[PDB]
């Protein structure tokens, strides 16, 4: 799982 | 932005 | 899945 | 926008 | 930002 | 896990 | 600007 | 998957 | 501009 | 993943 | 500005 | 993971 803002 | 999962 | 915004 | 599952 | 696990 | 901000 | 994935 | 603007 | 995937 | 602005 | 991950 | 701003 990965998440980039 | 990006999510991946 | 993916998601890019 | 992209989505892809 | 990033967030991954 | 991690996360940077 | 370029994305790419 | 590439965009370039 | 250009998309291509 | 890569996004250049 | 680059992010790549 | 890099950003360079």
């Amino acid at each position: 799982y990965v998440v980039f803002l």
